């Protein structure tokens, strides 16, 4: 997250931190995700496509720090890693959505607590109007030029951009489809960045906090006329519903 503010997991208790174990034993951060039911985390396919083997991954819930344990956190293995079969990449990632079925070493799913909660899905084809303020959360870079990721979780606020505006040549042209959502700051001063992929774009939809988007792609970070692009969750409900019975 470029700009914005530090936070803790109590302010985004559905946030999942996803790591990969290497041969040799070293563990590195992959991407964010969101707990949508006790056994299911939703994220982005592009985070996993190069290493599609479920055994490679570790998921934490209730974690506020990147490389230290948070009191109360839960650690899970990935029982199933489900990637979208229509995924494609050209800048733009199409159908950039993934499901992780989580399972602890003891065979259990997430147990809700002060630091671990689920986020509601939107109803179909129901999104906030352009100009609406939403929140994004992640452990991604704080500056495009940084090498390190922040040790503490961050969040910021971005505003939804209409498809009409995002499709202008001077924005992203045809790279953006109707299954994607653009969001940015009016001054371009805050944005998602490398390492934020897979995490939640959350909007309040009729009084309910709702998973409107999943961090997917963008040209650079916090650049004029280059918004963050998000998988439009409300266009994938049948896919999510079918695959969460797996
Ligand atoms: N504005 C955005 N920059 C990035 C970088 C990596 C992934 C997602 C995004 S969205």
């Amino acid at each position: 997250i470029i700009g914005g503010e530090f936070t803790t997991i109590e302010n985004q208790p559905w946030f999942a931190a996803i790591y990969r174990r290497h041969r040799g034993g070293s563990v590195t951060y992959v991407c964010g995700g969101s707990l949508i039911s006790p056994c299911w985390v939703i994220s982005a396919t592009h985070c996993f496509i190069d290493y599609p083997k479920k055994e490679d991954y570790i998921v934490y819930l209730g974690r506020s720090r990147l490389n230290s344990n948070t009191q109360g956190e839960m650690k899970f293995e990935v029982e199933n890693l489900i990637l979208h079969k229509d995924y494609s990449a050209d800048l733009a990632h199409h159908n950039d959505i993934a499901l992780l079925k989580i399972r602890s070493k003891e065979g259990r799913c997430a147990q809700p607590s002060r630091t671990i909660q689920t986020i509601s899905l939107p109803s179909m084809y129901n999104d906030p109007q352009f100009g609406t303020s939403c929140e994004i959360t992640g452990f991604g870079k704080e500056n495009s030029t940084d090498y390190l990721y922040p040790e503490q979780l961050k969040m910021t606020v971005v505003k939804l951009i209409s498809h009409r505006e995002c499709q202008q040549p001077h924005y992203y042209g045809s790279e953006v489809t109707t299954k994607m959502l653009c969001a940015a700051d009016p001054q371009w001063k805050t944005d998602s960045c490398q390492g934020d992929s897979g995490g939640p774009l959350v909007c309040s939809l009729q009084g309910r906090m709702t998973l409107t988007g999943i961090v997917s792609w963008g040209r650079g970070c916090a650049l004029k006329d280059k918004p963050g692009v998000y998988t439009r969750v409300s266009h994938f409900l049948p896919w999510i519903r079918s695959h969460t019975k797996e």
